[PDB]
């Protein structure tokens, strides 16, 4: 795992062993949100809802907002994603199955939110930490949106 901002939001792939998930919690992480589709991590841990009963058991709560894999979120699971990364702003972690690409394009979407990066800014800014985040077109594409729409993003994840 990878602090993007110590210890407010951070990016991991997805852990095939209970060791890797309490090394998450040694490191801060107190938030989990988990990417990848059911059946990514159905191939690793069985069944997703006992994935995500071992994150709970270790003291995590995590949210589930599946995205494929080099894509990106619709526009209602975006707003999910952001209340909820700036419901309780300290100890987020975002994973997929590699920790780059979609991790990647959500850490600097966050980015782009919350500290007005540019584009270009906030992507070197996740690859200091994560080299190849932010993998696809689609992706790029993504993000170049949400930063021509900060202000009504912005608007939409603060109301109520
Ligand atoms: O599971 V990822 O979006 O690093 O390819």
């Amino acid at each position: 795992m990878y602090w993007v901002r110590r210890k407010t939001i951070g990016g991991s792939g997805l852990p095939y062993t209970e060791n890797e998930i309490l090394e998450w919690r040694k490191e801060g992480v107190k938030r989990v949100l988990v990417l990848p589709e059911d059946w990514e991590i159905e191939e690793s841990w069985g069944d997703k809802d006992y994935y995500l009963s071992i994150l709970k058991k270790n003291g995590l709560q995590p949210l589930h907002i599946p995205i494929p894999d080099g894509g990106v979120p619709s526009d209602s699971q975006f707003l999910t994603i952001m209340k909820w990364l700036l419901s309780e702003k300290e100890g987020n972690l975002v994973h997929c199955v590699g920790g780059i690409g979609r991790t990647g394009t959500i850490l600097a979407s966050y980015l782009i939110l919350t500290e007005g990066l540019e584009v270009e800014s906030a992507i070197d800014e996740v690859r200091l930490v994560r080299p190849g985040a932010v993998q696809t077109y689609e992706q790029e594409m993504f993000l170049l949106r949400v930063e021509g729409m900060r202000k009504s993003w912005l608007k939409n994840i603060y109301s109520n």
